[PDB]
């Protein structure tokens, strides 16, 4: 399997584009910067409001956790490679911190606004409009041999006021090289595609839409997340009844996989279950059949038929929000 575009981007590069390795990093001044207050905590990095005390600047100081040189070298590369990317949050500054010596990554401020209270409050044209702005950050990465790997609404920074959103956290993201096999645990579980779930490692930038379905679904539907699993296998099963069965099988077909004894029983026989039957009076104004064709063409198990983030973003339910911006 082969992404169906982009699969040459990094080919076509000088070597230094993608070995991140190879990067020395030229680090700045840790005192430059000072914490306001907390916004952010992961297992992988701790994230604060900062100031700029030189200018009195906001930004952000996301402060990583001890975690293997070369994974971090991966995320810096990719951030620099990524600079300037429409809604791509922009790296900086990259600075040791105080104590630890861990690096600490200095970004672009965002008054964003957790989505657990945001998207409640959007509106069936704000999520048309949000979804195109990710998107736009989307086909961007890829069109610049980058997967994120980790699409989710938790990183995605939106600052509801002045309506800017920026994608974040390229931690779990890599460079897409044609035919390497890559490692099934990325993204979060909610949002993670069948390839990942069935053990397909020759994986795309097709991970990223479905991440994306997954986040839209959970919008328009106001089922947060929409495929909850209890884990891997489970996450599985969640997604086959509603897909149904029978697409899981063509799907397995086609790239010859076949699921260990154990999932396989667990994820049993299902009929597919209509987008509609997820309508109900509290979703009612968000679910259009613009959303569900749009949704439906970016949750099919086959990585291969999902639409590509360039194709999503002309898809007729963004037709307004590309009208006001062709005006
Ligand atoms: N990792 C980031 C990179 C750039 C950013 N601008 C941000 C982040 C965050 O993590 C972040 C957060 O966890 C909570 C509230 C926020 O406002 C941000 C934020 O604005």
């Amino acid at each position: 399997s082969k992404a169906r575009v982009y699969a040459d981007v990094n080919v076509l590069r000088p070597k230094e584009y993608w070995d991140y390795e190879a990067l020395t990093v030229q680090w700045g001044e840790q005192d430059d910067y000072e914490v306001v207050r907390k916004v952010g905590r992961g297992k992988y990095s701790e994230v604060f409001e900062g100031i700029n005390v030189n200018n009195n600047e906001k930004c952000i100081i996301k402060i990583l956790k001890p975690v293997k040189k070369k994974k971090i070298k991966r995320e810096i590369k990719i951030l620099q490679n990524l600079c300037g990317g429409p809604n791509i949050v922009k790296l900086l500054d990259i600075v040791r911190d105080q104590h630890s010596k861990t690096p600490s990554l200095i970004f672009e401020y965002v008054n964003n606004t957790d989505f657990k209270v945001l998207y409640p409050t959007l509106t069936d044209y704000d999520i048309r409009y949000y979804i195109y702005e990710l998107l736009k950050a989307l086909d961007y990465c890829h069109s610049q041999g980058i997967m994120h790997r980790d699409v989710k609404p938790h990183n995605v920074m939106i600052d509801h006021e002045l309506r800017k959103l920026r994608l974040i956290d390229w931690g779990l993201a890599e460079f897409y090289h044609p035919g390497k096999e890559y490692n099934v645990r990325v993204a979060s579980r909610y949002f993670k595609g069948p390839e990942l779930l069935v053990d397909l490692q020759d994986y795309d930038y097709s991970l990223d839409m479905w991440s994306l379905g997954c986040m839209f679904a959970g919008m328009i539907f106001r089922k947060e997340p929409f495929f909850y699993g209890h884990d891997n296998h489970d996450q599985l099963v969640k997604i086959a009844k509603v897909l149904g069965t029978d697409g899981l099988n063509v799907y397995l077909n086609k790239y010859r996989i076949e699921l260990d004894p154990q999932l396989e029983a667990l994820v049993g026989r299902h009929s597919r279950k209509p987008w509609l039957k997820f309508m109900n009076a509290d979703n009612q104004h968000l679910v259009s059949p613009e959303a569900i064709d749009f949704l439906d063409k970016l949750l099919r198990y086959d990585h291969q038929e999902r639409l590509t983030a360039l194709e999503a973003m002309t898809h007729p339910y963004f037709q307004q929000v590309r009208a006001a911006e062709n005006s």
